[PDB]
């Protein structure tokens, strides 16, 4: 599958992908890439704030990756997700928009179907989970059950710090468990875009 991520914020993202690497999109910049059908555990994010020199060695606010600027691994948290599986059982892509690992830009997801999380997640931030250039999920920074879900299926449940997130955006999972309304598939064959401020 193709993945166009574009850049509409006013502000530089530096966009990463696993696998994928990372490229600077300053306002309304663009990188295509390709992701090969079979690809699992897959995510396209953004990062703020960064500071690169020439080798592409640095830091950035959010969404860090080990310090590069072409990733070669997740980023650290808080960075809004656009996760997928591609050609999955059935010929089927799995695809969300995750807030497990917290929000740092706004993201519109869009294949056979259109996912946004949009709205000032940042400035309406409760104060247990603000970070710089962020808002982290209760998960990553409380490490109890309750948030994380670790002692397995149907252990956990929505709770007030994970309602933060799915009422302002509904259709992103919020805690781990949040499949019924947060998971979506395409028929594989389909290509997709991500959009930074859409």
């Amino acid at each position: 599958a193709t993945f166009d991520i574009l850049n509409k914020c006013t502000y530089t993202v530096w966009a990463a992908a696993s696998p994928g690497g990372g490229r600077r999109l300053d306002s309304g910049q663009s990188w295509t890439i390709t992701v090969n059908p079979g690809t699992t555990n897959a995510r396209i994010w953004g990062r703020t704030s960064c500071t690169f020199d020439a080798n592409g060695r640095g830091k950035c606010e959010t969404g860090d990756c080990n310090g590069l600027l072409e990733c070669q691994g997740y980023g650290s948290p808080p960075n809004t997700l656009a996760e997928f599986a591609l050609n999955q059982p059935n010929n089927l892509d799995y695809i969300d928009i995750s807030l497990v690992d917290g929000f740092n830009i706004p993201m519109d997801f869009s294949g056979c179907r259109g996912i946004q999380c949009s709205v000032d997640i940042n400035g309406q931030c409760p104060s247990e989970l603000k970070a710089p250039g962020g808002c982290n999920n209760p998960c990553t920074v409380f490490k109890t059950n309750e948030y994380c879900c670790t002692d397995g299926p149907g252990s956990c449940g929505p709770t007030t710090y994970s309602k933060f997130f799915k009422d302002r955006c509904p259709d992103a999972y919020s805690y781990p468990q949040d499949d019924k309304t947060s998971l979506f598939t395409c028929p594989s064959g389909t290509n997709y875009k991500v959009t930074f401020c859409p």
